[PDB]
């Protein structure tokens, strides 16, 4: 970490051309010229992201070595400062796979029986990159009018058969295409499946000699145990972001409830693997959420816990002391209460640092200038709103767009002159950031309406 | 005359005017026409109507020329034969392609799974005496 004097000298006697490195140091002096953070919000308006800008710095860095890694939780950490939100227009078991691919995270939404968000966890962290997550087996039983149809049903049409669920043959349109019968398909003879559990590049050129569209994964037991498809090893991208656990497999988040009924739910939850929660609740500081805080600590030590919503430095407070190990900081974006989200967002963010408990700016982010901004007043990841719904993965494609996001961040940290996200943060808390109020009469000439 | 020509040929079941590329051909310069005419299972020899097949399978990991089939394809039309024995031939096979081969041992026709799935019986036939389609021209 050093300060743009100290970069800007040190780089200068790099190139080359004395006692104004020993009567000053480093600090070779550079004109105070904007606000800082702690000053900007002296004046207790309460601004939001449209509201201030960040003077631009120093550069002498590419806008492709700006270090993204943020922090989700006191123990988890991502390599891209985005989340999806929690809810059903948003976040479900393709998207949460999608964010994690993206180096962020995805929460499943509750607005569900119990069973079910249980079950799109279990198929988040089974992923697997290459092979073909929960596959359809059929029974040597079945006529085959009940597979051909499936092909209405689920779309694909290669189906894998034995006795009931994870081989003793498979079946494809080619050996239904002309015709009903109920067994003459094509029994176990395959061309080189995979004896075991092998890597993808194996599979990548066992397919090439083969030539069929699908791969069986077997075992020593001579069964079943996993299957790959042609079409999906043609496309299967690099993913070097990888949001995996210590168990080398995505990591996936879950929303839950504060109600007495949730005990139930987080069990589920932690029985599938879930990695973090969230404690949905329009406002956190409330004593049967500090008591769903004190009962997951207590009941399962390993589950890392996300309080929910807070805009003040009082109720994130009470939800640290009660043990929380993040923050949802948004509330309000017609109800009598709530806070203009940048003075949220840096307010929790300036209490929490104390104790190292990072927060997620959740509310009102529209663009990527609002990420900038809420990740340079303390916030250590975003959560993406309904500006993810309408893409593809909505319950255009989240693969595609999370990297428009990513450089977009790149170049702002760039400009700001600042190398790394907690560089930023660093840069900020120690008033080095320079920001700028704005009149309705510069922001309605530069942009926003 | 193009036109008239493709349409007397017509056959129901065999592709009309199939394409054959040259095993003197690097896959890039056949890759493409999927980019061109849309299908890419391509019978291979010399210049016109042997080896074997270049199709999308062979080519979807990959540059080479002709590292791909040989004279080595499954059970075929041995001369020509009815739509119905190649429909029954195509069952048996399971491949995407059926070639026709002459007693010379030449393509001289071949055929499509695909459209063996939509072809149909028109009783109302249109043929002329050589059991061929009608055509016009202005
Ligand atoms: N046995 C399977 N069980 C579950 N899903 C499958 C299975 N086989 C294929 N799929 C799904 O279908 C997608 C495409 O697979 P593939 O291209 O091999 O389909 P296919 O079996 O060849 O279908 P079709 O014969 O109609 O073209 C996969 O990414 C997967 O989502
Ligand atoms: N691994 C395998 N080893 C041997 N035979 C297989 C294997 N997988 C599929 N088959 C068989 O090979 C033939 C072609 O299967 P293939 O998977 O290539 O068809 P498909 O890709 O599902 O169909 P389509 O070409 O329409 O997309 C069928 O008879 C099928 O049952
Ligand atoms: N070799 C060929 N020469 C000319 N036309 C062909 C040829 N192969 C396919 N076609 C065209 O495509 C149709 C048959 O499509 P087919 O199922 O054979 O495509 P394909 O070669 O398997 O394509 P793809 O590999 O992309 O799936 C025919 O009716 C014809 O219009
Ligand atoms: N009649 C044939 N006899 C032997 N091999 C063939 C024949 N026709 C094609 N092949 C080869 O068999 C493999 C599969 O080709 P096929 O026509 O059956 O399906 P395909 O064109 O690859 O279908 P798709 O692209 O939809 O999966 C390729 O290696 C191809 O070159």
């Amino acid at each position: 970490h050093e300060t743009a004097a100290q970069r800007y000298s040190a780089r200068l006697l790099q190139a080359g051309y004395m006692a104004d490195y020993l009567i000053s140091g480093g600090t070779g002096y550079v004109p105070e010229d904007g606000l800082t953070a702690q000053q900007l919000f002296a004046s207790a308006d309460g601004l939001t992201y449209n509201d201030f800008l960040i003077l631009p710095g120093f550069i002498d860095f590419i806008a492709d070595e700006v270090d993204l890694t943020s922090a989700l939780t006191r123990k988890i950490t991502l390599k891209t400062p985005l989340i999806s939100s929690p809810m059903d227009t948003v976040t479900e078991a393709d998207m949460a796979i999608a964010m994690a691919l993206m180096g962020g995270i995805g929460f499943i939404h509750h607005n569900c029986t119990p069973e079910f968000q249980a079950n799109e966890v279990r198929k988040v962290k089974k992923f697997e990159q290459g092979f073909i997550t929960d596959p359809v087996v059929l029974s040597p039983s079945h006529t085959v009018g009940d597979v051909l149809e499936a092909k209405m049903r689920h779309g694909f049409s290669g189906i894998p058969i034995t006795e009931t669920g994870t081989l003793v043959g498979i079946v494809t349109s080619r050996d239904i295409d002309f015709l009903l019968l109920s067994e003459v398909m094509t029994p176990r003879i395959e061309l080189v499946v995979a004896p075991a559990g092998v890597t993808l590049k194996e599979a990548n050129e066992i397919l090439q000699r083969s030539k069929k569209g699908k791969l069986p994964i077997v075992n020593d037991c001579d069964e079943l145990v996993a299957i790959i498809a042609r079409t999906d090893l043609k496309k299967n991208r690099d993913y070097p972001l990888a949001s995996k656990d210590s168990q080398k497999q995505l990591l996936c988040g879950a929303a839950v409830g504060t109600r007495e009924d949730d005990k139930y739910r987080l069990d589920l939850l932690t029985q599938a693997g879930v990695d973090v929660i969230v404690l949905d609740s329009s406002q956190g500081n409330s004593v049967y959420q500090i008591a769903m805080v004190h009962y997951i600590k207590q009941k399962y030590p390993h589950l890392q816990v996300i309080g929910g919503n807070v805009v003040t430095a009082a109720q994130a407070k009470n939800l640290i002391d009660a043990g929380v190990d993040g923050l949802r900081v948004g509330m309000g974006c017609v109800m009598a209460c709530g806070r203009p989200q940048g003075t949220a967002v840096y307010k929790v963010a300036e209490y929490a640092r104390r104790f190292g408990v990072p927060i997620i700016a959740d509310g009102g982010i529209q663009t990527v200038g609002h990420v900038v901004k809420a990740l340079a007043l303390g916030a250590s990841t975003v959560m993406m709103g309904s500006l993810l719904a309408a893409t593809t993965e909505a319950p255009g494609s989240i693969q595609k767009f999370v990297p428009y996001l990513i450089a977009g961040i790149q170049h702002g940290c760039q400009d700001i002159g600042a190398r790394s996200l907690s560089v930023l943060r660093s840069m900020m808390y120690s008033g080095e950031l320079k920001f700028e109020k704005r009149t309705m009469s510069a922001q309605i000439e530069g942009g926003v309406h």
